[PDB]
This record gives C-alpha cells, structure tokens and sequence, in this order.
C-alpha cells in the first residue's frame, strides 16, 4: 500500500528505524505474486541498498526483510535476476550463513537454492563465490537428527540445486565435497530430505563415467537400492532414475549395483501400478542386459526374464519399447544358452505381435533381435525348428506384411530375413 517514492524516501533516510519500515513496505509489494512491482524498485536503483542491509548485523530484521524482497526479486524474469545478481547480493548472501540467527541462515540458504535453480550460470557463479563450504559447514554436525526439520530440508533443496543442469555441469571440485554429505542425508528418516537428496544424486550420475564413478565410490549404492523399496513413490521415482544413470556407466559400475541387491528388487518394479516405474525399470533392465554375459547370467539367476517377456507383452507401449531393446541387447550379447533360454521363456510371440507397430526404430530393433536369435539358432543347427516356431504365431505373416516399399528401410530389413531361413 505503500508508494514506490515512499520507499525510496525511507530507505535513502537517515534513521534506520524509517529504512527499517520502507524495507518492510517494499517486501510486501515484491512478495505479492500477481502483481509484484519488481521493475519499478530495480529501476529505482533499490537493488544496491537492499544488498547493503544485508551486512547490518546489528539488526536482523532488516537484514531479513531485505533478504526477503531480494529473493522475491530473483525469482521472477531471468532479467530481474541478474540485476539482483549483479548487485552483489551472493557474496553478502555467503557472509550471512554463518550467521548466530538461525532463521537469518535459513533465509540465505534459501536465496542461494533459488539464484542457483535458475540456470547453470547462476549455479556455478554461487559455488564459484564460496557458498559450497558453508553450505556444508551447515550440516557438519555429529547426527542431523538434531536438526530442525525445515531447516534441513531447505538446506538439502539448495545443495539439489547446487548438482541440477548442465551445459555446463557442476565444477567437479564442487561435486567432490558436496557428495559425502549427500550420502549422509541419505541415510535421514525424513521422507522430504530422501527424495531431494535422490534427485541431487540422479543429476550428478546423469552425466559421463567420470561422474558415475564418483557417485559409486562413496559406496552410496546400497543405500540407493534400500529406497528403491521404499513405500513413498516420490522417493523410489528418485532413487530408480539414480540406479538407471548408473547403470548407463561401465561394466564394473554396473556391477556395483548389482552386487547392491537391486535385481531382487526389480520383479517388483517392472509390476509397479505406476506405469512411469515400470517404464523407468524396464529402461534400466535393457541397460543391464547391454553388459556382460556374466551381468546377463545374473539377471538370469532372479528370474527377471519372465518378467522381461510379460511387460513386453501386457505393459503399455513406452514400456514395451524400452522392453524391446532390453530383449535385443539380450540377444545381442548373451550366450548360446542364454538366448535359447529367453525363446523358452516365450519371448517370440509377444516379440512378434510388436511387429504391427508404426514405429520404423522399433521395427528395425525388432528384426535385429529375431536376426540375432537365429544366429544363436544356427551355431546349433535349429535354424529350421525357430523357423516353424514363428509359423506357429503370425510371426511369418507379420514379417510379409512389412515387405511394403512405402518403407524401404523396413522393406530391406525384412527381406533380408525372409531371404535366409524362411
């Protein structure tokens, strides 16, 4: 209700008690979102004393009324973050996290998260100032069971955003010292805290085997795969897309993560009632399946190839498409033995029935599984008996009705197939 030339004229006074109520005017324009006023009080040049009020330690409350308008101001247009940015607020935002107050720390760990959230060069830019080390200067406390709940979540969010985007990714050094305490917060009994520290997680390993590596040597995994069964769904989504990054890494890492116990877990996603967990597994499977035989042999010994065969043919088609080249790498890489197995599990009809698909991608993956599968055929002579075994479905059928030349890719991919074995 105040004006804007009121504002101006209290805070370019003399007494601090009148700065004091014009900062406390200009929060509760800027916090009013639909409509805030925040270029008029950028242009007014408010930007600078708001940033200056900040290292008044002889007053909190102006400090956190003016933290207040500032973070309101930085969370609008790209624009008006840059000219609190530009302002100098992150390096007084930093000097006040060491603060005694404990609400005036809260206040400017909650600044830096969203400057930070809004891109990958405000990130860097925060870390680059030195907020990282008493960020976590914060939380280097013998058990955080002796935090406040709050607190430590809006800690967590602010350190999720300090690991979030890319183009550039987060400085490695910053990812160095920040992931041991990740891997703590991951042992909290907070629902709120796991699933953002499962997120801050899944960025880092959302990257090249560098990152992956990092990740996997605090030896985080296991912890990983014990909220993969957790009961809140916004803590498993998390956790599930960390395993699946990891799994997108080296052979070895991989295997870390199944010497963590997650193929056990996995019959129960890929039957998740949430379709986006089945998809989200299914993907993580084909992953696994793309590694060694051995890593092959282990997904064998859980049983999970049933499984693999059943979403394949009853889960939705974002599922089955993932399911699709879980099955191809399958054959693509397994053993004689392994891939008679997988026909044995009635892999071929559910494969074949996918072959009506308007997909030309899936088509062509398809076809190169059945291609592989009778390569596994004709080390052992059989060629023959699979031929009939797809005359048995409408497997030979289906694959005639793809030698159209609307689709010459498909035409050649079929043909190719139809000339040897049939």
């Amino acid at each position: 209700n105040w004006s804007v030339d009121d504002i101006v004229k209290g805070i370019n006074s003399s007494n601090v008690e009148n700065q004091l109520q014009a900062t406390q005017a200009a929060r509760k324009l800027l916090s009013r979102e639909k409509q805030p006023p925040i270029d008029n009080i950028i242009r007014a040049g408010l930007i600078p004393k708001f940033v200056s009020f900040l290292g008044r330690t002889d007053c909190s409350p102006i400090q956190f009324e003016s933290a207040w308008a500032l973070t309101n101001i930085a969370s609008g247009t790209s624009e008006q973050t840059k000219a609190v940015v530009d302002g100098g607020a992150i390096p007084a935002f930093i000097s006040l996290l060491a603060s005694p107050h404990a609400h005036i720390s809260e206040q400017a760990v909650w600044a830096l998260g969203n400057i930070a959230g809004d891109g990958s060069v405000f990130r860097d830019l925060v870390i680059k100032y030195g907020a990282v080390d008493p960020l976590l200067a914060l939380l280097a406390v013998p058990d955080m069971s002796s935090l406040a709940c709050g607190y430590l979540r809006n800690l967590t969010w602010t350190l999720s955003n300090l690991c979030r985007n890319k183009n550039p990714a987060p400085p490695i050094d910053a990812v160095e010292q920040i992931l041991p305490t990740l891997v703590r917060l991951l042992h909290h009994d907070d629902p709120e805290v796991l699933a953002d520290t499962c997120w801050a997680i899944s960025y880092l390993t959302d990257g090249p085997n560098e990152r992956i590596g990092m990740v996997v040597k605090t030896g985080v995994v296991p912890q990983l795969v014990k909220l993969l069964g957790a009961s809140e769904l916004p803590i498993v989504t998390p956790a599930l897309r960390a395993i699946g990054n990891i799994v997108t890494g080296t052979d070895e890492q991989t295997q870390v993560v199944i010497d963590a116990g997650a193929l056990a877990v996995f019959p129960s996603l890929l039957t998740n009632p949430k379709t986006n967990i089945q998809k989200e597994a299914t993907w993580t499977m084909s992953n696994i399946t793309a590694g060694r035989q051995d890593q092959i042999q282990q997904v064998v010994n859980h049983g999970l190839v049933p499984f693999l065969v059943s979403v394949l043919s009853k889960a939705d088609f974002k599922t089955q498409k993932e399911a699709v080249w879980a099955v191809t790498n399958y054959t693509s890489g397994g053993t004689v033995e392994q891939i008679v197995y997988l026909v044995h599990c009635g892999i071929i009809e559910p494969l074949m029935n996918l072959l009506t698909a308007k997909d030309t991608k899936i088509i062509l993956v398809i076809l190169d599984a059945i291609s592989n599968i009778f390569q596994a055929a004709e080390k052992l002579g059989e060629t023959e008996k699979l031929s009939i075994m797809i005359e048995e479905c409408g497997g030979l059928d289906k694959i005639e009705a793809l030698q159209n030349h609307e689709n010459e890719s498909v035409y050649k991919a079929s043909l190719s197939l139809i000339e040897k074995y049939f």
